[PDB]
């Protein structure tokens, strides 16, 4: 599936002074309704072997993020995470969503889906969500060792890293993903980002808004701190963490969710970007999430 083809099957629709492009599996139709959230260098087109098996119970929404995919650019090349909240935000209140919804999510589209539904709590239906953002990082033995990564991407090397080398995309992304990918979906993940410059600085801005206890960002440490929270007492929020073999974060995701209720695990291969190496499994644990959505079962414990 080439990147033309997907973005070929994908919307439209202004989003404050920009616009936003998303995959809409059924436009106008007022039903069981999924949201899919993509993360940091990727794009809708993550999701596109996960979505033909939620299709069938679901219309399937999945955004470009602002500045990703086939979104628009902004022109102050300020994207953080704030700043990707105002567009998400107003994309969330444009594209026709019925009461309640469901938010699948990875990486940093789990921050944004996690604060939206800490946001608008009478809304959420269910959350699907992998690799995420779930708590700020208090320790480096609990978590992967990116410590000194993260310290380089911070640095002046940063830009030459990812605005000149888009190392984001040419190294991180093929490293994190078990198989090798075809060069035509290599393409569609390159497509965003093929203009050396600015047009990369998403991929940059995202891995510098890491919340890391004395070393992140306070408006995003806020922000993770209180919907950490919010889902750690959700006993009325079902939710189902996909967890990758090895994964990336999975390892930490798994233990800092130890205490969240109503919140079952179903575990697939992959390192960080699991959908594109166990899309069908994915697929397969969301609609059985979704089936069991709709007996609404009254938990105990
Ligand atoms: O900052 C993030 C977002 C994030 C996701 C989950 C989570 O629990 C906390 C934060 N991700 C990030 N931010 C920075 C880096 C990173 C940067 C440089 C480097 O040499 C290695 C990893 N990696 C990553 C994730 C990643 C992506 C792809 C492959 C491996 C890991």
């Amino acid at each position: 599936a080439t990147g033309d083809e997907w973005w070929a099957k994908c919307k439209q629709v202004d989003v404050l002074d920009s616009e936003m492009s998303y995959y809409d599996s059924d436009p106008g139709k007022h039903k069981n309704t999924v949201i899919f959230l993509h993360g940091n260098p990727t794009s809708s087109y993550l999701w596109r072997n996960v979505i033909p098996h939620v299709e069938p119970l679901a219309r399937c929404l999945a955004p470009d993020l602002i500045g990703m995919g086939k979104s628009g650019k902004l022109p102050n090349h300020s994207y953080r995470f704030v700043d990707h909240y105002r567009y998400l935000s107003a994309w969330f209140d444009s594209v026709n969503l019925p009461e309640k919804v469901t938010i699948v999510c990875h990486d940093w589209g789990s921050g944004l889906g996690f604060h939206w539904c800490n946001e608008h709590r009478d809304r959420v239906k269910g959350i699907v969500h992998m690799e995420s953002v779930v708590d700020v990082i208090e320790s480096w033995d609990e978590w992967p060792d990116i410590e000194e990564d993260i310290a380089l991407i911070k640095s002046e090397a940063g830009e030459e890293m990812v605005l000149k080398k888009n190392f984001f995309i040419e190294r991180l992304l093929p490293s994190s993903i078990m198989r090798k990918l075809s060069e035509e979906e290599m393409d569609a993940y390159r497509e965003p980002f093929v203009e050396p410059g600015e047009s990369r600085r998403p991929t940059l801005t995202w891995p510098r808004e890491i919340p890391i206890k004395g070393d992140g960002p306070e408006d995003v440490i806020e922000i993770v701190k209180s919907y950490n929270k919010w889902l750690s007492t959700s006993k009325d929020i079902p939710k189902l963490f996909i967890n990758a073999d090895p994964g990336f974060f999975s390892n930490a995701i798994k233990k800092v969710t130890k205490n969240w209720p109503n919140q079952k695990t179903v575990t697939v291969k992959g390192l960080h970007f699991l959908q594109e190496d166990s899309p069908e499994e994915i697929g397969e644990a969301i609609a059985d999430f979704l089936n069991e959505l709709t007996k609404h079962h009254h938990h105990h414990h």
